[PDB]
DNA sequence: ATATATATATATATATATAT
DNA sequence: ATATATATATATATATATAT
């Protein structure tokens, strides 16, 4: 009984296309006004795309990458452009990537995303459609092995339409038999409305002495479903629920160390958890470090929207166990590295423009957020309860 | 309402650039950059009230840096307080240097209100805190900020600033749309307003009178959003749909037009230390939801510090506004960037909207104390005041 | 501490012995650069640049003159209640 | 133009010195 | 007795500002 897609906005903005006569003479500008600062290129491809457009340069005989990363200012101030992004490595291809953004920018729906084959057929409980890649070609990860995250960026740089299309994600894909949400929010705005959806465990958690309750009851979840899957051989939680479908395979019901079924897969998600750090503090400290170290294995995932992410407010032990993180546009280089440990993540445009990092790569995938106004939010929310009762579990608080 | 034909008429100025001036200026600034490294021809100028823009056109192989920090040397070898380098103007390839004025022009208040949008600004409490750069003016609307977080170095134009907010608050509204409860600490400020309907009590000028105004502030925000769930609507204007659309269908909707109440918060590092963290956590406690009925604060200091301005107020409040503050120090718990400091001073702001990054160049109001005293008894003159008992 | 400077604009400054007393006090930092002996750089009300004033001498052989001066022309008049 | 030298921001780890 | 706040040393990353 999954929402039909079509309650999200058509695709509309398509409509954008560039003559290559527009390309030929934007190349011989970028090689002009780079020749100008001593570094001699040649474009070599002229990749276009929504947002932006990868001018592929071959640099020259003995130009370093740095003398183009440290020009990228100038170059942007001398092209008329607001800020070109310097894509220092390409992967599998000997060229230096500048990508510069168009004149008018395509925007990217949410219809856009989901109609794509990746997310047809993506076999995990809990997707992410995170937006299309800088050339039309959707992005879209694995909460499930991700397996926590932490967006982050400036003030109006999208950052809740980021949460919100990832939500959603969870949402068209996930009955509560296979997704199960606990939310937080201070400073509420944007979360309040996903109220009422049959994938809750809670209310939206505005109650910061109630947060508490409900990531201890976060982690006293971890410990019983981990006692549940070690007495029953197995070692996570998709080889669990392999066996339990093995065994209504069979028609029996294992045993509960009467019955058991498949089981959900928790997301805990946070927004702003620097003024839940302001309320909170210590005491909430060791939970989400406890929830983000041995809850992989057991399904709990955890999302945390935040500002810069400094370790003042989101500890070192925490960040060194959530390996995946975005960025939508940080204010420098020290703002980039706390989100991202690189650079280039000022070098963005807001409007929800991130830099998805795989885990365990060095390379920030730029991915351009999908746009969901607040209008699907709810026209999603209130079909889903139509759908479902609130089934909240009072015994979390 | 008290009309406009009450403030003191913008006196008419000639000017004080000539087109010859601006040609000398702009060769003088060429020169002066050429006895330095960079190489440079300026190409268009834009004056101001205060600040003179200069958009330069770098030659070719000319950073933006190198200006940048030739910007001390030339604030020098100019003759003038200090410039700021705008590096990156939109839509253009010209960087643009602000030099000071000479004969600096006043931002008089009847200029700010007199302009098209204040009068068509569809709101009850309207900011209109004076001209930016260009000379146009910026009103910005409190519901959307919907908070304020203005602060800056003593003698930084900030009372005045103040008055000038809160004159904008008045000059458009009635006692049944906007209204006011005022805190002023140094028994300095605010002072004045005495006898004006916009208020709910006498001006709360005790500090240990100031946590009941406080208490009562939350208590009426925490019970108008239950009002509203009464009628299923969010925001204020939604709940005065109601009543005055009852007046237009004669519908007898009762208890199951509310104003908007600005709780003008003044110099609150007193209020801070002479009553303690009741005040410290209860504007962080207000904040949350009186973005949507109708409460909102003007929070106000003369010392941005580390212990007056806590992230656990300041996270609450991101529209926040500057002047000429001591350093960089208190230039990043008042903004988040560098350049807070470096202000030409008597008005001179940085406002920060709430949605941006960007801090807009903007030069503060001034109105006479006269004038105020003027229009505070224009409106004790129109109505009279009311006050309310529990508010203590 | 932050509540002494708190609401006290005007301060004076004598040669600090480092920069840390300085900024302690005037929140500038040059202090630490007066020639001693009675040498102060004046933070006048409101702020702004700390002016630099040579400070006056008075000698004790004429604190006393004056302090005979006054107490030939009246007396203590010490309020019991203030103590 | 390109290799170093000096200042600064951020994060870790430790020793004191305060408070509950 | 046991948690915080401060100052310090040290290690990276980043620009500017001098040598060759
Ligand atoms: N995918 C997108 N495309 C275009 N604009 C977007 C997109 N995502 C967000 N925005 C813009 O960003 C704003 C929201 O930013 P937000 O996430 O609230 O930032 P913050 O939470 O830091 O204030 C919206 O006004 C919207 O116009
Ligand atoms: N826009 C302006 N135009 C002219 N004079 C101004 C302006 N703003 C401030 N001033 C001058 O600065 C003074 C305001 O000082 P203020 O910053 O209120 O002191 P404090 O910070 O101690 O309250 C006014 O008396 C006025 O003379
Ligand atoms: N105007 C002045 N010029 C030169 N020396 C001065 C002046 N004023 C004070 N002094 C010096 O200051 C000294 C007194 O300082 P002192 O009272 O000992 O300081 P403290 O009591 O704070 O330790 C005298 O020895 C005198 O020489
Ligand atoms: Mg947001």
């Amino acid at each position: 009984t999954l929402p039909p897609l079509s309650l999200l906005d058509p695709a509309e903005v398509k409509q954008k296309s560039y003559s290559p006569e527009s390309l030929e003479a934007m190349s011989r500008l970028l090689e002009i006004k780079l020749k100008e600062f001593g570094v001699e290129v040649s474009v070599d491809s002229v990749h276009p795309g929504p947002v932006i457009t990868r001018f592929e340069i071959q640099p020259a005989a003995g130009v370093k990458v740095s003398r183009i990363s440290n020009l990228a200012k100038d170059l942007a101030r001398s092209l008329a452009v607001i800020s070109v992004r310097v894509v220092e490595v390409i992967p599998g291809k000997t060229t230096v990537g500048i990508e510069i953004p168009n004149e008018d920018r395509q925007m990217v729906r949410f219809s856009e995303v989901l109609s794509s084959p990746e997310y047809d057929e993506h076999k995990s409980t809990v997707p992410l459609a995170l937006g299309h890649d800088i050339g039309g070609r959707p992005i879209i990860t694995d909460l499930a092995k991700m397996p926590h995250l932490l967006v982050a960026g400036t003030t109006g740089s999208g950052k809740s339409v980021g949460v919100n299309a990832m939500l959603l994600s969870i949402l068209f894909k996930s009955t509560p038999s296979e997704a199960r949400l606990i939310m937080i929010d201070p400073k509420m705005l944007e979360l309040s409305i996903y109220e009422g959806i049959p994938h809750l465990l809670c209310p939206v958690v505005t109650d910061m002495k109630e947060a508490a309750n409900a990531l201890r009851w976060s982690v006293a979840e971890m410990e019983r479903r981990y006692r549940l899957m070690a007495a029953m051989g197995v070692r996570n939680l998709a080889g669990f629920n392999r066996k339990v479908k093995d065994a209504e395979e069979a028609g029996t019901p294992l045993t509960d160390p009467p019955q058991l079924s498949t089981l959900p897969t928790i997301v805990v998600v946070v927004d702003e958890f620097a003024d839940m750090m302001m309320i909170v503090g210590k005491k909430v400290e060791e939970l989400i470090a406890r929830i983000a170290q041995k809850a992989r294995a057991a399904g709990i995932h955890l999302i945390l929207a935040t500002q810069r992410p400094s370790v003042d407010v989101i500890t070192g032990l925490i960040k060194a166990n959530i390996p995946t993180r975005i960025a939508f546009q940080v204010s420098s280089k020290i703002d980039s590295r706390t989100i991202l440990d690189q650079g280039g993540a000022e070098q963005l445009l807001g409007h929800g423009d991130m830099l998805y990092l795989p885990p365990g790569t060095g390379l920030p995938i730029r991915v351009h957020g999908a746009f969901v106004s607040d209008d699907e939010v709810h026209r999603v929310v209130e079909a889903w309860k139509l759908r479902g009762a609130p089934d909240y579990i009072e015994d979390i608080l």
